[PDB]
């Protein structure tokens, strides 16, 4: 067994390879999407991970498409950020935080103004995001047609990643993760499907990865390059966005570009819940000599198929969503070949201290 040893991973030394994948939970105060003491309770209860990574974080108030995801961006965001990472590391556990725009993924009546939510082009995400009811309940409601941003307002995003990097380094985060996965805005950038401009950020490949490679070197220059990972979903469809005609040689593209970065890590997510294809072997290969930092995998895993991999020299590391959810202590139930507790999904978005602190031990 490999998932029990150490990991570097750019700056810091994860003690196992059992990562907790980042989950949206939905549960901030509003106004202000502020992170709460119950938040940090859930994730010191988590801290024996190899890795924590966050719940999606907004880089700014236009970045947000879902209520109750907390933000990154203001002071009252930084200092309440501050108590959940002091908390994590009081437990001896290691924390990046996931930073997002939602871009398209959104919905007016939560932007800034209560305007369209902005995208590389003005095309309907056709699926839906989470709002809040008037009883605060989390609600699934129908995305809203976006804006196009305008070239002159690129700069200002990637500045906005770059400040989020800041503050997430000022509010005591080990890494950062962008979030360049799932149709979020700069997945919106790279596939062809939701990118028509026809600008230096659309187009060819080249256009389209544009935006995420400016943000990758402002916030590599902004801390370090052993600090930044980033999560992709390049090959497949994820919530209506798939990865266009060339997936594969365009995913190879982007990851020898990051591969220039010597960045701390690329983690892929390879699919959504309803599951797909899995990934061939040859391509995780190409991905293996293009890359030098840790690759993290995820995506309906077992401990089995993440020995398999590791063992096979073509991941390093792996990420549990659901099961990380449901298990604090999932490090220990995988090490000793427990069972898992039962997942309760209906407590997975909002709510409370139940489905989401309540989870016991062994
Ligand atoms: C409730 C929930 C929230 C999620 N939120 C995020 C998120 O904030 N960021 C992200 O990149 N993926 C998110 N995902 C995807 C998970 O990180 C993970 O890739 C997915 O659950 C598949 O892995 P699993 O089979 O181990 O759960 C979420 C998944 C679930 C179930
Ligand atoms: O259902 N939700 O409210 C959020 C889901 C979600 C958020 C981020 C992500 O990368 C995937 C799913």
């Amino acid at each position: 067994e490999k998932l029990f040893t150490p990991l570097k991973v750019g700056a810091v030394t994860a003690p196992n390879r059992v990562f907790m994948a980042p989950l949206t939970r939905l549960r901030s105060i509003e106004p202000g999407d502020i992170p709460t003491p119950l938040m940090g309770e859930y994730y010191r209860q988590r801290a024996s991970a190899g890795l924590i990574i966050s719940e999606a974080t907004q880089i700014s108030a236009q970045a947000k498409g879902y209520a109750g995801a907390p933000g990154l961006h203001s002071p009252e965001q930084i200092a309440a950020w501050k108590k959940i990472t002091a908390g994590v590391h009081a437990e001896d556990g290691r924390i990046a935080v996931q930073l997002w725009h939602t871009g398209r993924i959104s919905h007016s009546s939560i932007q800034p103004g209560g305007q369209a939510p902005v995208s590389a082009s003005a095309l309907n995400a056709n699926t839906r995001t989470s709002l809040r009811d008037e009883n605060g309940n989390a609600i699934r409601v129908d995305t809203t047609t976006p804006r196009a941003l305008e070239l002159d307002e690129i700069p200002g995003i990637v500045n906005d990643f770059r400040q989020a990097v800041a503050n997430a380094r000022e509010a005591g985060f080990d890494l950062v993760e962008l979030h360049s996965a799932h149709g979020y805005l700069l997945h919106q950038f790279l596939s062809p499907s939701s990118n028509q401009r026809t600008d230096q950020y659309g187009g060819s490949v080249e256009n389209r990865a544009r935006l995420v490679l400016e943000v990758v070197d402002a916030v590599c220059n902004e801390w370090s390059a052993d600090r930044i990972g980033i999560r992709v979903s390049p090959i497949g469809t994820f919530q209506n966005v798939d990865n266009g005609p060339n997936e594969e040689a365009d995913a190879l593209y982007l990851i020898e570009e990051l591969a220039k970065r010597g960045i701390a890590y690329l983690h892929m997510s390879e699919t959504d819940l309803a599951g797909g294809k899995p990934y061939s072997e040859a391509f995780r290969q190409k991905v293996r000599e293009r890359f030098h930092g840790v690759i993290i995998g995820a995506g309906a895993y077992t401990a089995e198929k993440a020995e398999d991999l590791i063992g096979k020299g073509l991941i390093d590391a792996v990420a549990f969503g659901r099961d990380y959810i449901a298990n604090p202590d999932l490090v220990a139930r995988l090490q000793k070949k427990a069972e898992l507790n039962p997942q309760r999904p209906e407590s997975f978005y909002g709510g409370g201290a139940e489905g989401y602190t309540d989870y016991p031990s062994l």
